[PDB]
């Protein structure tokens, strides 16, 4: 109930992740060091975790959550006259505003606050749309303000609904829980886009998706909630904006170095050569003078794999490289097989 609403609004992560912190599942704040954070969720579940846990690990952590905003709420001045005068599911939607902002954030909606207190829901959910909270998640605020406005689970019932029902379209007739290559192909085709192009992994890389070729019900459910997309229509519109994140050198690093992860077969610690250039000349393209060079150069002269850290330097490689390979340092950390290529290219010109 309040478990799924937040894990709609604020996403579950079952690693432990970096905020602005050491955090793991909806939002659960470990300490402020990685072994710290990793022996504190060890104390927390009872278990050699390695930050790593499941839904109902993350949902224990949830419902401490919970009491403590719960005890939180109630010490507070301005929010405790209106929690106690509130019902189950409108408790749950000003948990929501706290969860989000923290009391003092949630104290700031003083004229909102007071109409909810004398049970004025439509008069409260019109004048909780005007705050820039309307502007920042659109998404999120709507689902919380329809809470406020009629008391019921509706708006996180009709986007799961919404979501379920689009999901039946691409699941696996033979599994459940996935997403097969045929529905995969369905996805793609939906959304006008051959599978094996750039904007295909783009989409990949929002939706933190694992594996090529794999799509679980969970990063369909998990990618298309914190997008903003209960539609294919939606998630169209959103491309572009994915796009243009790209032109920032930050994002694109994060986008190169997932494609490596996304690529590679599950089992293996490194990437197929022909895997590789295929993944290469696909987001190393117009971003690297030599990139045929070095695919010639690696079919001839290196048949075997591509590491994680040879995959990761090639892009330091390509924006620092001068066209006449004359800034090279043949002894400046660059792996071997990096070295090998600038020897065996440099004659070349
Ligand atoms: C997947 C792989 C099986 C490997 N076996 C060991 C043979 C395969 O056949 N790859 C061929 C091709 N890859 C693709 O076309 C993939 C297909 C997709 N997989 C997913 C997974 C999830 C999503 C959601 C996020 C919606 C979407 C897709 S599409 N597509 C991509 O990797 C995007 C570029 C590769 C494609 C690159 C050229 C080499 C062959």
């Amino acid at each position: 109930n309040i478990f799924e609403m937040l894990r709609i609004d604020e996403g579950l992560r079952l690693k432990i992740y970096k905020d602005t912190y050491y955090t793991i599942g909806i939002g659960h704040l470990l300490t402020k060091s990685l072994n710290a954070a990793k022996s504190e969720l060890d104390k927390a579940i009872g278990r050699n975790t390695n930050g790593v846990i499941t839904k109902d690990e993350a949902e224990k952590l949830f419902n401490q959550d919970v009491d403590a905003a719960v005890r939180g709420i109630l010490r507070n001045a301005k929010l405790k006259p209106v929690y106690d005068s509130l019902d189950a599911v409108r408790r749950a939607a000003l948990i929501n505003m706290v969860f989000q902002m923290g009391e003092t954030g949630v104290a700031g909606f003083t004229n909102s606050l007071r109409m909810l207190q004398q049970k004025r829901w439509a008069e409260a959910a019109v004048n909780l749309a005007k705050s820039r909270w309307y502007n920042q998640t659109p998404n999120r605020t709507k689902r919380v303000i329809t809470t406020f406005a009629t008391g019921t689970w509706d708006a996180y019932k009709n986007l799961r609904k919404k979501l379920e029902q689009l999901y039946n379209r691409y699941k696996d007739p033979q599994d459940e829980n996935k997403i097969g290559i045929d529905g995969i192909q369905q996805f793609c085709d939906d959304l006008a886009l051959d599978p094996a192009s750039i904007s295909v992994l783009i989409i990949a890389w929002k939706f933190r998706a694992a594996t090529q070729c794999e799509f679980s019900k969970q990063e369909f459910m998990d990618g298309m909630t914190e997008l903003g997309c209960d539609s294919i229509e939606k998630l169209k519109a959103q491309i572009p904006k994915m796009e243009q994140e790209l032109k920032e050198p930050g994002r694109f690093k994060d986008f190169y170095q997932f494609t490596f992860n996304f690529a590679k077969n599950p089992g293996q610690k490194g990437l197929d050569l022909e895997m590789a250039i295929a993944y290469w000349n696909l987001v190393l393209n117009g971003r690297f003078k030599f990139l045929d060079l070095w695919n010639k150069f690696l079919l001839e002269h290196h048949k075997r794999s591509i590491p994680k850290d040879t995959w990761n330097l090639l892009l330091d490689f390509s924006t620092m490289i001068a066209d006449d390979m004359s800034n090279y340092d043949e002894e400046g950390a660059w792996p071997v097989l990096i070295d090998d290529f600038v020897e065996f290219a440099r004659p070349q010109i």
